[PDB]
């Protein structure tokens, strides 16, 4: 009997807890271990430190058959443990399905380990806020059920069914807002339901490291001294946060950039309606999957400090070098800012708008009038 360890996600935010799990058991260097990272490559200087690693491409929110390859290599029962993005755990979990059914007599599934994607999960929620939550739970149950037996995906409810996997295996969730689930009343039978199989997101768990453990870390998540010292000037520092957009269509992306440098602007120049102050150095925080939008800051931008879009925003909070200002187009990130760091957080075109609804509900937007970016002057 052996366990192997995946960790999967496509995105950036169940990476970054995955990655903290993986540190947390970096002394064992022969457990076998899966990566299907999209946005992290582990350096080869760590790669070259282990046996029994493993690394797979996803596509279409799920590894590839190249899986299947990795997984032969190791002939007796073997029990996978998990680690999977809550948006797309179904599609992610699929090939790994697919494999077991193969191999039914050697391979199980020892747990599972959840991790939201983001804003996503809370705004999905959001849109189920007048149905009979319960029923969802017992029905989404029955349809995963269905899903384990033959294979075949068929849910009425994809959100809920990301919630009900503990009907079928152990597993843990960890949220990036417990408040949520306890704030949004309709939610009630599924806060009771998930019972003791979840946990907030534990940003002091890099504190907890050892000094090695942290170096470690922050060599997976790109952090490096240059960035460091960047945010260690003697200066009042605002961060200018990108978001990006899943459009291919060019206008539409260029649209994007061109609304965003219109907002960076609003907070930057003294006729702005978010007008920070003289005072501040400003900061460049690009989505990770910016791309041209994150160059386009930087090419039309003035006194800017360009921080690596491919660093998540919340290892400077894991550091201790948040700046004293924030501000930008609605992220993931604002979830686990402090409050006070907040400057403005702009949405994307509303009262009843789900993002909004969202943050609203969190306390993390008041009860102002919501600014969207097309509400501002092009300056
Ligand atoms: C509602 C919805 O669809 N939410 C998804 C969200 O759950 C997740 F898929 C992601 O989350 P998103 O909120 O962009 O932020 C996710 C994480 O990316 C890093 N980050 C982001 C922006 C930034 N300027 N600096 C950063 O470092 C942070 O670690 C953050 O926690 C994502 O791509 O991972 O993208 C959004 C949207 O599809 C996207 O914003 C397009 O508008
Ligand atoms: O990168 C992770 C995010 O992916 C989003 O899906 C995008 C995808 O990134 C893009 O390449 C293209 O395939 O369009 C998709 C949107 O339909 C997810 O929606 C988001 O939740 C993140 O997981």
């Amino acid at each position: 009997m052996k366990t192997i360890t995946l960790y999967l996600d496509p995105a950036s935010l169940p990476a970054l807890n995955q990655l903290m799990d993986f540190t947390q058991n970096n002394e064992d260097k022969t457990h076998p271990r899966i990566f299907g990272l999209s946005r992290f490559k582990i350096p080869d200087n760590i790669i070259t430190q282990y046996q029994n690693i493993h690394f797979v491409e996803l596509k279409d929110n799920r590894p590839t058959e190249a899986l299947f390859t990795i997984l032969d290599q190791y002939p007796g029962n073997i029990e996978l443990n998990i680690h999977l993005n809550i948006a797309h755990s179904v599609q992610l979990i699929r090939p790994i399905l697919a494999y077991r059914f193969k191999h039914l007599d050697r391979v199980s599934i020892q747990q599972l380990n959840l991790y939201d994607d983001g804003s996503m999960e809370y705004v999905d929620l959001e849109k189920e806020e007048n149905k009979d939550i319960s029923a969802e739970i017992k029905q989404a149950e029955k349809q995963l059920s269905h899903y384990l037996l033959t294979g075949k995906i068929k849910f009425d409810n994809p959100t809920i069914a990301r919630y009900v996997w503990q009907s079928a295996f152990p597993v843990k969730y960890h949220f990036l807002s417990t408040d949520y689930f306890e704030k949004a009343e309709f939610l009630q039978p599924l806060k009771e339901y998930l019972a003791e199989n979840y946990q907030k997101m534990d940003w002091t768990a890099y504190q907890q490291l050892t000094p090695e453990q942290q170096a470690f870390y922050l060599t997976l998540v790109g952090f490096n001294d240059e960035v460091k010292q960047s945010l260690e000037v003697q200066q009042a520092k605002f961060i200018f946060t990108g978001t990006t957009t899943w459009e291919g269509n060019t206008d539409v992306r260029e649209y994007y950039a061109q609304q965003q440098l219109n907002l960076l602007n609003h907070f930057t120049q003294a006729e702005g309606d978010l007008f920070i102050g003289d005072h501040y150095k400003i900061y460049f925080k690009g989505h990770p999957r910016g791309g041209e939008i994150n160059d386009y800051i930087l090419n039309n931008a003035k006194n800017i400090t360009n921080i690596p879009a491919n660093i998540s925003f919340e290892v400077l909070m894991m550091t201790g070098l948040l700046p004293d200002k924030v501000g930008g187009v609605a992220s993931s990130l604002y979830f686990s800012l402090p409050k006070e760091k907040i400057s403005h957080i702009i949405f994307t075109s509303a009262l009843n708008n789900p993002y909004v609804k969202v943050m609203r509900r969190l306390g993390i937007i008041d009860e102002s009038q919501v600014i969207f970016w097309d509400s501002l002057k092009q300056l």
